[PDB]
């Protein structure tokens, strides 16, 4: 039911509190380089759906549901960056390829990439074999 | 330089040409599920910049440029489809996942995914190991 950009907002709020203990509307406007009225409108939609609350001095506060979604997206980003690093995507492309995947892949597929990432680490000689395949191509 | 929309046309045109020598406007409309008048507008755009030619009583044939692009696009769709099958995504999620991400991955990542698919092809017992990780992880 939440749009991808609603989820990205919860992820950003969780990481703002990780960085300094608070999430402000002004923080999000400055980072996205948008007008603060679009942020307060997004905050309003997230508030009405019970993902966050707002109190003027503490700022933006995640609910149990909002904090669960925000953490999940941080870890999705990690998992997919691990995947793309493992298979050899270069540093110029990996970031936009992670943002590309994470917005257009079902959660079933994300889970399967998580199994794959686990597969290459339970016996790391699998990863050396994969890199041999790349070198003999190269 | 070609837009996502052009890439979806060029890929379908290549498949039909691959099967039949020419791509008819009516088969393109059917496959992409758009109104024939949309195809015409795209056909006129792609004709004007030399991706294709319209031949009377035949349909569309790609130029060297359009065919090079269209062949690469079909390779991308087919490689991603194999990739998702291989890591076990539900057969109900596959076409829509592929149509999703295919416009959002660099060619660098497509090549590395190709290295990954080749890694599993060169010793298919690696697919059985991968399946054990997934059954265990559950
Ligand atoms: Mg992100
Ligand atoms: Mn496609
Ligand atoms: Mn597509």
């Amino acid at each position: 039911m939440p749009t991808p950009s609603m989820e990205d907002y919860l992820e950003r709020i969780y990481l703002l509190i990780e960085e300094k203990g608070y999430a402000r509307v002004s923080d999000i406007a400055e980072a996205l380089e948008v007008h603060p009225s679009s942020v307060t409108k997004m905050v309003q939609k997230l508030d009405k759906s019970d993902y966050l609350v707002y109190e003027r001095y503490r700022g933006l506060i995640l609910t149990a549901k909002g904090k669960k979604i925000g953490k999940r997206l941080v870890y999705r980003h990690d998992l997919l960056e691990d995947f793309l690093k493992m298979i050899g995507v270069d540093s110029d492309h990996i970031y936009e390829d992670v943002e590309g995947i994470e917005h257009h892949l079902s959660w079933d597929a994300i889970d399967r990439i998580g199994d794959l990432v686990q597969y290459f680490q339970e016996d790391p000689s699998r990863l050396n074999d994969l890199r041999e395949v790349q070198k003999k191509n190269e």
